[PDB]
């Protein structure tokens, strides 16, 4: 299944249209994107069996999949390419500052930088969350860029990570949600992304060093997960900051960030 | 003006009793407390010249005056004596991360020990009421709905282990963000700036201290987040503790099966809880 936020609200992704789910379900689900996490098994059964009316034109402006999750989990040091960190280092990315794959990003002064992210949107919740069941907990996964203002981000005493990451615009997620069923090897999906076309990341989710379903059970040891929660599962090498020289966007740079099998998305920086 | 959530219903303080919002404004406002902040102006003019039923008795669960924040910031080193005490270095600018919201409850009678260290942190919590970004420092407090009591439990072994330690998860452990028992609005206090605050173990002074002492003071806090966030209505911020952390007092004190934790902030609210492991 593929779900995608148009102009405010979810549609089902259908051949190559879409369905409107508010419409097509006589409003027993969204049209709010965020609401459909609070009904999925009510709405993956409804989605799985009911006659959908025939697809519509795919317009309007793509929002996130998920525009208001209740809490966001980001993941800090977790790809292979020493002592690796014990557990996943977490910390947050203000919801205000969650986007769909808009066409433009404001660039803050400092030393912005780039991390292609595998998202992974929740469908059920809980505590302790059983590692080997938990893609049966994910709605589904989209793409992710986890943008980071570097000055901001590391400096000063035991320097907390979620400001810098939380400017405006600085969580796009999009273009659409794609469940578990969709993807070859969910444990296993080609990651990357490119400046003005050069590749500047390009890795496997395989490299992850804990896992969806570890992040998922690990998280799910010390809060309560819920249905709708988004996890920026992490980054691999090739940022802006490992460059040598170490470079950062600069305004007219076009990111484009892709995860096979899942989609992608261009953005321009200006200032 | 106090408010109250009792059973997950947000209440209206009127003398010794409450008034049930959304019964009382003929569901225009509530029951829901975060739908108040989102109306806030507006149900405060209702307030002001409602004709409210007799007041009843608190009965029930006092929840969080603010249960589902869409938004919490959480300050970390904003009394220069806890940054002493601390080991750190004392900031520049506000030391932010956060408390997930399924950690947040109201003054619960008991909290779960997981296994490690637990400290205690008694903070003055701020509710917005009026959101944006780049709103300024001489106008923040106008952006306030309230303050309220809380603690920022935090089990220490988690939150500064490993590289780049991230002190989120931490402090996120089930009922470490309790809130209550009132919001109490700004015009109540003489001056918002300047409250006293603090908490005692078994009857024991353990902090004590005044707002006054905040380095990045309330209105401060708002100005910085809101330059790079937009701030919501509801929006809940944990503005930091004084000294007199266990992970400060040498030897180490931390919290222990049995303890009682009481929580105050003069003239505003205060709470107590118990502290219990999972043996
Ligand atoms: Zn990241
Ligand atoms: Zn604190």
């Amino acid at each position: 299944m593929r779900l995608i936020n148009l102009d405010g609200r979810i549609h089902l992704v259908t051949g190559d249209g879409v369905v409107d789910v508010a419409k097509a379900s006589e409003q027993r689900f969204g049209p709010d994107p965020q609401d459909l996490y609070q009904h999925w098994d009510a709405f993956q059964e409804w989605a799985r069996t009911a006659a959908l009316p025939a697809p519509s034109a795919r317009v309007g402006t793509i929002g996130s999949p998920a525009p208001l999750p209740r809490q966001v989990f980001a993941v800090g040091l977790n790809y292979d390419d020493l002592s690796k960190p014990e557990h996943p280092v977490i910390f947050t990315k203000f919801v205000s500052s969650i986007t769909g794959p808009v066409e433009t990003v404001q660039l803050p002064a400092g030393s912005v930088d780039w991390e292609v992210e595998l998202v992974v949107v929740m469908g059920r919740g809980g505590r302790n969350i059983p590692e080997d069941r938990a893609w049966e907990f994910v709605a589904g996964v989209s793409v992710g860029q986890d943008l980071s203002e570097r000055d901001l981000q590391l400096a000063g005493p035991a320097p907390q990570f979620s400001l810098a990451k939380s400017h405006a615009g600085f969580s796009p997620i999009g273009p659409e949600l794609v469940t578990v069923d969709e993807l070859p090897d969910p444990d296993d999906l080609e990651l990357g992304a490119e400046i003005n076309g050069e590749t500047v990341q390009h890795s496997r989710t395989s490299q992850l060093i804990f896992p969806v379903s570890n992040l998922i059970a690990y998280l799910s040891d010390t809060v309560e997960l819920y249905p709708g929660d988004v996890i920026f599962t992490g980054t691999p090498s090739g940022v802006g900051m490992g460059r040598n020289p170490k470079r950062f966007l600069a305004p007219g740079d076009e990111l484009r960030t892709y995860i096979t099998g899942v989609g992608e998305f261009t953005q321009r920086f200006v200032t």
